[PDB]
């Protein structure tokens, strides 16, 4: 599923980001455009033979499962194939705990060099949520 | 679709049904329970022939078409048939021009046997939005 912005930060509100740990949620909504372009099927093949899945790629290397990662974990319990889905919950929950890890939003390297600092609230900008 | 009662609560604030008209949410989610169940394909035959459809139980006499209720109206300009879909969208906006038709939510006999005058808040306390 392609969502259209508004609709995602609903989302987003809906499944408990917003102000999770901190972030606001224009923090989220530009964290999966500038990963994704808030296309849920998205993959990327990293260097190290991992794969990003999904709205906030996230990684296999740490997080889900794909079969194909030699020597990974599958931290969010869950296959990455799930992340994948028009339903965003999976990848929500997955977020929650890669973002309590410790490096907090750092793990996005799109929202590290693209959304930091921004005037994140221009995402959310004219939506009912 | 049979929803529960917070996932309900959270859809028809998107909608944007929140104070629609000075209808706090509470008063849309009681209605829907004793009209439907919470049940988008709810459907009862009324005496004089037209249906009710759907969550909100909107009658094929005036509201919509269902090609089977000999000399009725379609004010909302839409099949029955949608308004037992899991999406409540064409639901709500029908909801949105009956609640304007100058009598408010008196159109739904059990929201004015059942709802009106109680503590609404009670459906939507405990959930989040
Ligand atoms: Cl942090
Ligand atoms: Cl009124
Ligand atoms: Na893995
Ligand atoms: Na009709």
């Amino acid at each position: 599923k392609v969502f259209g912005r508004c609709e995602l930060a609903a989302a987003m509100k809906r499944h408990g980001l917003d102000n999770y740990r901190g972030y606001s949620l224009g923090n989220w909504v530009c964290a999966a455009k500038f990963e994704s372009n808030f296309n849920t099927q998205a993959t990327n093949r990293n260097t190290d033979g991992s794969t990003d899945y999904g709205i906030l790629q996230i990684n296999s290397r740490w997080w889900c499962n794909d079969g194909r990662t030699p020597g990974s974990r599958n931290l969010c319990n869950i296959p990455c194939s799930a992340l994948l889905s028009s339903d965003i919950t999976a990848s929500v929950n997955c977020a929650k705990k890669i973002v309590s890890d410790g490096n907090g939003m750092n793990a996005w390297v799109a929202w590290r060099n693209r959304c930091k600092g921004t005037d994140v609230q221009a995402w959310i900008r004219g939506c009912r949520l």
